[PDB]
């Protein structure tokens, strides 16, 4: 035991399917004795825009603004905005980061994209060197728990949407793997709006049950072959 | 040949490489006699978050907030927030929509993701049915003009990042094609920060040159094969 979990949660509605998946996670991980923290992005009115307000005090170059460089330097100089550093503290302490969100345009909702853009800066999440297998959050686990409008059928290799794995690439590989996370198998709850309550309860239950043994899981091989191969 | 272009632009710094790419597009398309509009999202302080503030009318279900449902109904009733309808007007009038942005986490910056999330609502951009080749923005063209930190070699199949086309899938297919756009080949200006001044000028001029003949181009086949190969 002694395991710490951050849930980064992106849904506007407490009563939503996403809300229930988040609450089941809190309940089950809490029951196990895990340390659990939730960043409820919409309730926080979390700022998604990458702007020069994310740096407090004097900028590295106040005439030409380069976000990547300014935030790298601000992290090194402990001069990032408190909303960012608050999130970095949560991530730093976590052994597992679970992202709970509805799929928006084959990706995360903008509020959560903004969390990734602003929280995962150079020096904290990655550096030269220290990316992919050697990214700075190595040792940590990340897990995408996604809900969709589309059915599993639509999300097949020859379905209209392609394999669900195809849209996971920028998230699992380009973001989480890049930062050094070992990536647990995604949790994809397909088309809850379409499903019967029976099927919905089953999807929630699968998640709760999965969570019972989450600490015994092996990470996926987060490779192009995993995402795009046969 | 009275063509209308919307450039949706997502960079904080007017002197940036992205800023130059946006400006040369304006210069060249204006020179051609095109009608040109730019949505400079950061300068507009464009709202990225999908929230209940985006609907001003009586909600369909005020007890359980479903963003998709409420925005679809609000579009039909004309009770969407005016920032959304302002953008929809620009898209409706445009023959070509160019997106100009730096790659953030294998995707668009959150401010631009928010534009996609909030502007491309059901009833305006797609219906059920009425998506992919039957999407509501059929007859229009879209083009991603992207800049990266990574080099072209890093973005090949055997490179660490995988092929560049891999990260285009959620944007070109999941978003643009879903809404009925035909998609012109991407413009990817690789690693300008690493490039010499002359190589930078070369990349800007290549884009300007391409734009001279943009109206003669055919779209890509926006399929899984195009993106991922056999
Ligand atoms: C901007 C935007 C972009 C989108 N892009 C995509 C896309 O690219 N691809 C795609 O596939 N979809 C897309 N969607 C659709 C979206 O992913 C789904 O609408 C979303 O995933 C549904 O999840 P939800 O939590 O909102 O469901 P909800 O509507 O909140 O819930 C579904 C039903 O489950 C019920 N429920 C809640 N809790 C429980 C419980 N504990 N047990 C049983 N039932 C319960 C709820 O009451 C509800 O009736 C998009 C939607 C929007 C708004
Ligand atoms: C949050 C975040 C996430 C990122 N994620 C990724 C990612 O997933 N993958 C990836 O590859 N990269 C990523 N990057 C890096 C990012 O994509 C690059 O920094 C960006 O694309 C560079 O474009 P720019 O316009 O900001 O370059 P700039 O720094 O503005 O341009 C480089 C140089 O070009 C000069 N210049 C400007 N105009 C001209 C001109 N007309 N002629 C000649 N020179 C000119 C500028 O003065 C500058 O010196 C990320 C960065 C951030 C901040
Ligand atoms: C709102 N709703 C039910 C919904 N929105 C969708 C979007 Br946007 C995409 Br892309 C896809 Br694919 C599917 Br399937 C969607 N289903
Ligand atoms: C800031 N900078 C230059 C930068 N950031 C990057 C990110 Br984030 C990713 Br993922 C990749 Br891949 C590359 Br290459 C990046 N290069
Ligand atoms: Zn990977
Ligand atoms: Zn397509």
């Amino acid at each position: 035991a002694g395991k710490k979990v951050l849930i980064v949660y992106a849904h506007q509605e407490p009563k939503s399917f996403n809300g229930s998946l988040k609450n089941v996670a809190v309940d089950e991980l809490s029951r196990q004795g895990c340390t659990v923290t939730v960043s409820d992005l919409y309730a926080m009115n979390f700022e998604p825009r990458a702007t020069d307000k994310d740096i407090t005090g004097t900028l590295s170059n106040p005439e030409v603004f380069n976000y990547g460089v300014e935030t790298h330097e601000a992290y090194k100089q402990r001069s990032l905005a408190s909303d960012i550093t608050d999130e970095q503290k949560k991530v730093r302490e976590a052994d597992l980061v679970i992202f709970q969100f509805p799929l928006y345009w084959f990706s995360v909702p903008a509020i959560l994209k903004g969390w990734m853009d602003r929280v995962l800066c150079q020096g904290f999440a990655f550096d030269i060197p220290g990316f992919y297998d050697s990214g700075l959050l190595q040792g940590k686990l990340a897990l995408l728990s996604v809900t969709t409008g589309g059915t599993a059928e639509m999300y097949t290799k020859t379905g209209v949407n392609g394999d669900s794995r195809y849209f996971l690439w920028p998230l699992q590989h380009g973001t989480l793997h890049f930062c050094g996370f070992k990536v647990l198998a995604p949790q994809i709850s397909f088309a809850p709006e379409i499903a019967s309550e029976e099927e919905r309860k089953g999807m929630v239950a699968a998640w709760s049950q999965r969570l019972q043994t989450i600490w015994k899981e092996e990470p996926i091989p987060c490779t192009a072959h995993w995402h795009f191969g046969q």
